[PDB]
């Protein structure tokens, strides 16, 4: 019934709030400006990065490489918030432990880029739990292999954010992504699709009720999931370029 | 022979009274107020449920009631196992078959004896200290609502048979000694014991209920109502696995449900 | 009167015969040898145990632990024969149901060791309804905690068997043990002692008539009841050692 | 609070099962034959060692066994690092402190979990495919003989505590989050996490082992047995440097031992 789908949406929203402290609502307030009690420091070039560097990884390498490696560090931090959120998705913890691992392994990147768009506008991205803001232009200016890393993320985010989803929408969308029955090496696919069908029903009703004037938003959101998959494949592609072409190494395992 | 069969009937009734504190006789006294010691607190909605739980002085509700169910089921399994040990010939069987008979028989017996605690309006809970209404249980959010109603439907029809504890003692033994359980290694010795129990049950019913036409057959037909209840229950368990978060049962209940039909 | 005490002794003897198929008389014939139509297989070591193992619980554990657990299994089988015998003791079934349970709970172990002595000689014990014979030496050779388990049973049995009691004596002695008014948590002690007094009278006359040359056998037999209680307490003691000190578990409830 | 502490205990047990294929439960099944799939090949002398190594069909021995030790240690470090990442709050720490916690904690955890694979007679080797006897290990030429015996002495006493995998999951996290490691930059945030883990461990032990008096304290006392094992081991490493020819470890193991206590 409709009530049960709404209860599931609410349960997911409350868990999401518990697992992810920097929510889209909080982040949008910062990107604009409501009661500026603590306006974030803006990193717009090499010198402003230094300015903030010894304001709050530390210095002793190519800035380009410290920024790229900082991306790695934060992304592993994020995996842990996502893993905990996943446990709250009804039916996830009762899946084969091995399939849980696989679901997380191949879903975490798509989720990071989804939630990263909450922290972005067309001109830059919130960093350090929202205390900083790094410009898209500065990131774009970094050394050749590295100057192209965030751009596809920004491009996705501008198009994704024009959908105007809120946290209650995103909570369900994220759960839908995790419960993807098409991940490599899953053992028991049917149970996963069974849960995803329930989550898709809940997502569909959520968007129809929250965005009644946005025609076919549900289909449009599903379409963004090929966008996300492509972004990940490029990012993974890009990580090969690096792995082979650098004197630099010291990655988060 | 007749005196053997009555001695067997009496032995079972004896062990039953020894193994199961809340008998049918005792439940009926309570349900009917023939007792004048402690009338049960009735739970019919969320407000009375809160009061009922907090009456301890002198997660969610649907998963919370499921959890009590689990605890009580474990307690029931312990009682039924003690009863089973007393059935002549049971402990002499292959140990793996004893396990197999308990694994498949325990839930059939749980629903049989639950009927003793039910009327068409509700079920006795907390060693008969509370009464939870059928309508309240029916109300519970989707899947959890579907757990108890089939039991009520069975119980009202089963209770119309008017069996008493002495009848039930032999019927429960019949259920345990079922030679058709999956994975049984030595079927005939079980069937031979069941034959003797069936003989004793038939005699017990003809003597205790002489005016009840074909009661023996009618009771054996309930064994198909029972087997249906259990497969429905196991199905519902798979629904709870998909729609609920952290569940995981007691080690005893997990073993019983492990690779069950 | 004397006749009534003899009638009670006979009633108990007939019930005993009905409840316990392997009687002392049958077992003594086997431990010696009268018309050897089916001489029992002797288990005198690890390899002879295997020999018989796949001759007739099954193999997949420390032999020591399978033997000890076999002891548990058989002892629960024996409780059921004892429970049925108890019903035939005049007045037992009319006692409070709860007291019946308690009498059996705390009496069953003493009875098992009493009747076990019928199946023993100084060198070993009949097993598998008399089809096998396990040596005392082999049992003694088992792993440290377990090699000490049966010895006290053998020690008791050698001294007990020197009393030369027969089944008709034992039937009454067993009934005397069950009707012990000193068991913990009995509700109505007087009715139990009333019945035990009757059984003691019958036992005393039985021994005076059956063993007239055995001076004070009655007193001597009563004295064995502290021996039995001590054996049980040690065995229970020993079960604590195990319960705490083993990777092994899977006991008869 | 209580439900938080049980949720933490459950999360750790979950990650532990995910990060460590050969658990205690699985080692005990093997050591005890409760499994009926593949009984381990026992190595007790040089002749059985040869046969054991050449059973791959379906330098010197003392340095050769040391080398397997090294390979397995590296594999263990990878598993423990994956486990550590899952401990709530760990990846949020200063990266240099994360490294420092792994560097000093890894060997304490290796010997803790090795105990799971040991009885008083020997140790499971090759993902539980082999069993190498304590006496054989004790036999090894001077210095190499001295490596394994202290581990056995610890394991038998540790194993008497009867911890299970769910207990061990939280104890290993306690070990990792030790605020007293040399060179830690931010001690308090580590100590705060360890406080919470200690709370969860205490509750887990009281619930899982209610009859085990002062088990929590007894377990924490093992942390001093463990720290002693590691300093002894590092000492022994310096002996191997003087009495052996070309050794040199894996890059991962060299980093861990680099300027270690
Ligand atoms: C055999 C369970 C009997 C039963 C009960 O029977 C309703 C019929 C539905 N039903 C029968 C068996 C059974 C098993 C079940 O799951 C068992 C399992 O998962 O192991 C779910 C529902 C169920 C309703 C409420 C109870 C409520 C309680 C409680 O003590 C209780 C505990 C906490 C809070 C409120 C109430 C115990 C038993 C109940
Ligand atoms: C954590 C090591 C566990 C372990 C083992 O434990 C015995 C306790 C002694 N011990 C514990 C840790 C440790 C580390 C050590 O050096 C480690 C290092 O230098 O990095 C030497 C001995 C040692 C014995 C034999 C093994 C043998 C093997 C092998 O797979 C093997 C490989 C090649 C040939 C034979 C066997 C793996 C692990 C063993």
């Amino acid at each position: 019934e409709s009530a049960d789908l709404r209860a599931l949406a609410k349960h997911l929203y409350d868990s999401y709030i518990k697992s992810f402290p920097l929510t889209k609502a909080k982040a949008r307030a910062i990107l604009t400006g409501k009661t500026t009690d603590k306006s974030p420091f803006v990193i717009y070039d090499m010198n402003s990065l230094m300015m903030g560097e010894d304001k709050i990884q530390e210095q002793s390498k190519e800035v380009a490489i410290r920024i790229f490696q900082g991306c790695q560090f934060r992304s592993v931090e994020a995996v842990q918030e996502i893993t905990e959120y996943a446990k709250s998705i009804p039916g996830f913890v009762n899946l084969d432990l091995n399939d849980q691992v696989t679901l997380l392994k191949y879903g975490v990147h798509e989720i990071i880029y989804t939630m990263l768009a909450s922290l972005m506008n067309k001109d830059g991205v919130l960093i350090s739990e929202g205390q900083g803001f790094m410009t898209r232009e500065f990131l774009k200016s970094l050394r050749k292999p590295f100057g192209d890393f965030m751009e596809p993320k920004f491009e996705f985010a501008v198009k994704f954010n024009a959908l105007e989803l809120d946290d209650s929408d995103l909570a369900i969308f994220i759960a839908v992504i995790i419960l993807s029955g098409d991940r490599p090496g899953l053992l028991n696919v049917k149970p996963i699709e069974d849960i995803q069908d329930n989550l898709l029903q809940a997502l569909e009703l959520q968007l129809k009720l929250n965005h009644p004037e946005s025609s076919q938003l549900f289909a449009k959101l599903l379409q963004k999931m090929t966008d996300l998959r492509q972004i990940v494949t490029e990012h993974v592609q890009l990580l090969q370029v690096i792995k082979k072409t650098e004197t630099d190494m010291s990655l988060h395992p």
